[PDB]
RNA sequence: GGCUCCUUGGCA
RNA sequence: GGCUCCUUGGCA
RNA sequence: GGCUCCUUGGCA
RNA sequence: GGCUCCUUGGCA
RNA sequence: GGCUCCUUGGCA
RNA sequence: GGCUCCUUGGCA
RNA sequence: GGCUCCUUGGCA
RNA sequence: GGCUCCUUGGCA
RNA sequence: GGCUCCUUGGCA
RNA sequence: GGCUCCUUGGCA
RNA sequence: GGCUCCUUGGCA
RNA sequence: GGCUCCUUGGCA
RNA sequence: GGCUCCUUGGCA
RNA sequence: GGCUCCUUGGCA
RNA sequence: GGCUCCUUGGCA
RNA sequence: GGCUCCUUGGCA
RNA sequence: GGCUCCUUGGCA
RNA sequence: GGCUCCUUGGCA
RNA sequence: GGCUCCUUGGCA
RNA sequence: GGCUCCUUGGCA
């Protein structure tokens, strides 16, 4: 339901300083929840499986990514653009979410949000590469 | 451009004390969190924690002196902080805008706890300057 | 015979016509004569003489019914229950109907049928006072 | 409520073409035979006859013009005095309900004739109805 | 017939106000009898009934149901609550109803009615015990 | 939800003009049987009953004047009681609100009695409330 | 846009210069725009049509000017009075400018700037002349 | 008034240097440029210039005698101007204010160029004229 | 050198 | 060593 | 970037 | 979204 | 909802 | 038509 | 007869 | 009527 | 109308 | 305009 | 001193 | 000080 | 002292 | 909570 | 509940 | 020969 | 056909 | 799509 | 954005 | 920018 865009904005918090900070994923989350005041129960155990499903698999999503960089490092993009593709592949594909275009709207609303208008679209372009490389692998 | 270069280094001070690793790295975190433009805001805010972390056992005598009988090591960690950069752009920074270095001080004092906290360290901070321009 | 009910409902509604829409009660025989299909002669004389014994005496009728509504003025019952108690002292006394009981079967029948319950139970009573009060002059 | 109203003025319209008395007295006449209990239907049935006695040469105009060329007066009682009804609360009277007085009008055409006359007065109505649309 | 429900409505009004506000019960179901615009006479009596046999044994009934709050003092549940137990068990126990069923129908659509679903189904819960309790009583 | 408090605080001075027992516990009463949920409700209805039960007499005597004649007891409950609230919070509160303040409490009117006393309800305000804006 | 104040500027350098210095109009635009340090797009081809517009069409504007000089010859006005009035003319008329008000503040701010007030209220008048003779032709 | 003039005359060897053309036109166009209003900036600026045209090929020799070896074709436009015009004023024209004319050589150096050739300027005028004192 | 001041050059 | 006003030019 | 004025759309 | 409002309903 | 009075269907 | 119910319709 | 909620539409 | 979010262009 | 900003000059 | 530090003038 | 016309700073 | 204004800090 | 827009978070 | 769209049932 | 309707009845 | 009411079922 | 009450889940 | 709401921030 | 009350600047 | 002053600079 509704508890989906809360839980993908603390798994992108979690995802962005596990990167930038080096940090603990769990502290991290700690942190996150703690600062963020969340309280109701679904929020936070989706919150966590997203994490999760982000950390474990992340070098396979890290190649899944790369791959549609045409040969770019993944390193060469910026830190919210990366980390909120991390998140992204992980919940449309590891997940397999049955609301992918809601997964999109939300996931490009965070990506505008924490950097700007074109690294949403930059991010929406990527992201929906592979999700149409994902849909016709089967 | 000098206020966001306040926020910046009170925000890798803070970081600093609490979790304790290396101020650059925490730097480097603080800068990329905040986006940071504009270059003389990233030069200034560096001039600040640099000139803050090779003082601050100095700085930290000099505050603890006007905490009336306090442990430093007691207060809350945005006063503290706070009183750590104040002290380092007013006197070894030699600041010639006092007043702005208040202003911008405590203004970050209460943004991040009561401002309670405000009057508090705007106190401390009057009573150090004060020492500080009889000093020499 | 049987032909006495089909005369005593035409009778009936050539009275109430003729109280309602003051028409000519002729006219108004022929008008329910045609509309109601009548063929058969007995029911078509007899209907006839009905309706001629209830106009011609019309008056005494009405004074005869009108001593049994404890001073209430005929106008002041419904058309249906009046034009029956018209009718039904028509047959009753005026032909000295040799089957009293039958006819006070009918008429109250009609009453219920073109009116309701009540008004039946009314007329009945009604009727039921007028028949005591002529069979007993001897 | 309203149907029993219709069904009301259309005996009373019916009666007044035939007879030719005083329309009040007619509607005395048959409220009093079909026993009206309720208000509404009374005071509705009193305005459709009231309005249709009213218009009366206007709406016996106005349904001629789609009788294709017949005269109003060689119409069928049942059909004409329909008519006469249907025009006056669809035109008259401004019906919100246009297709509900289809409906009861015809319905009523087919109780007190044949339904081949309720297609006839379907179709006159639908056309004067289409007429009066594109009128003002 | 049909005028139990209503009367039931009126009796817990007079009920939930005698507690409330303290008034008395007589000049209560004046007011409320008044504001109802109450008319037929079976619900008006049928009403009196309830309230009188509500209010003369009180006690006993307020007894009955802190039988079954499991300790718990009476006045620790909500208004609607309490005076719709007291009311049910009024009419179930004292007047013996020989509509159970329907009793539990009315007086639980009652309480979702002035308060809402969950103390519907706390008071079908008590007064379902209770009437179990008083069946096997025998 | 300033609104609620409103048609509380009317109920409440209504039901103490009428019955004639305390103020308090014809609160208790009337947030009873409301189920008032929302604290700033509940508090705000309060401090209107409050502030009308206090300035009372005041109350009655600046509404008297622009009764244009009439005696204050001749009022109806709901008129009078409704003119008691209004004045109350437009003057003694000073509601920076005024023309909600007159929206809610003629709609009040309006609810409890015919839109007949609400407009006069409404004129006796305006009078009032003019008479407000230049007295200080 | 905004771009329109500095593309006069430039403008106005260049017909300045190439009236006095009598050098080639795109190499004196060479060399005022390298000067300037100009490098926005939109600017440098503006300044760059408003000059060819300037060129290009010069002994028509030379005319239209010369017959509001109420008969005098056009090298008897100061340079930065006379070649703003070019440039003046060439914008509001042979572009025909959008912002005719704009272009007269613009204009006039640049005579005052290079010249001096009394220049300004000249070239105003002459201008505000001119454009009165080219708005109405019916 | 010699300052302006000096200025004038700079600009005007400057563009001869650069373009080529007849130092007169050129000199109509500064003047024209920088808008000279009085009259005794004009003709000293003028005498200047012309002093400074007329013995170019000396002052041209004088001033590469003391470049320490470089040649004088190899000298940036504004220092090898300014020397060009310090040395017409200096030697050609007498100047009874030569610490005055080193002063607006230097700062017209200065001005059109960085301080590294001012001071280098300064060095090489320096030494001309200390050669001019001892020559006669 | 004890007063009131003014113009002005270089300079952190 | 720190500013004021303003001009031109580059971008949010 | 911030305020504000229209204007072409989708709106709440 | 959201007030006044001339009009027709729907649910209870 | 609540209130006033009358039908229909079906079950005893 | 003695009398209970279930589901509906219309109604001041 | 009198309430709660809500939809559409006519006008500012 | 008042309030407001975006969007296509042009302004203070 | 404003503000910041990457550059270069005139005035105090 | 302030201002740090060396100057040059010059007025009552 | 006197005379002709233009700046700068600061105060209303 | 009589006009048109702009930036901006603290504050109920 | 009373708002606008929006972000996050808790619930109907 | 309000509107609305399906959907699994019991329905009127 | 509730319209059209191809079909079979029931009651009167 | 023609009406009132009502049940089941075929189709929108 | 149109209207509608609840209920199991998923949406704007 | 909306509204209210228990909390905490950015913009005007 | 409004706004109460003390300020600082600065433009024609 | 309406208009008064104070102190200076340059100028036929």
């Amino acid at each position: 339901m509704r508890y989906r865009k809360g839980a993908r904005d603390t798994a992108f918090l979690v995802l962005y300083r596990w990167d930038l900070r080096g940090e603990n994923p769990g502290e991290l989350f700690k942190e996150v929840v703690e600062e963020k005041n969340i309280k109701n129960k679904d929020a936070y155990e989706y919150a966590k499986k997203l994490v999760d499903t982000a950390v474990r698999h992340i070098e396979e999503i890290d190649s899944i990514i790369e791959k549609h960089l045409k040969g770019w490092s993944i390193d060469r993009l910026g830190y919210v653009e990366r980390n909120a593709l991390r998140l992204g592949v992980a919940e449309l594909i590891f997940l397999k979410s049955k609301e992918p275009g809601r997964v999109f709207i939300d996931i490009v609303d965070l990506v505008k949000k924490y950097a700007d208008e074109k690294a949403g679209k930059f991010v929406n372009g990527v992201l929906s590469a592979i999700y149409k490389a994902y849909i016709t692998s089967s």
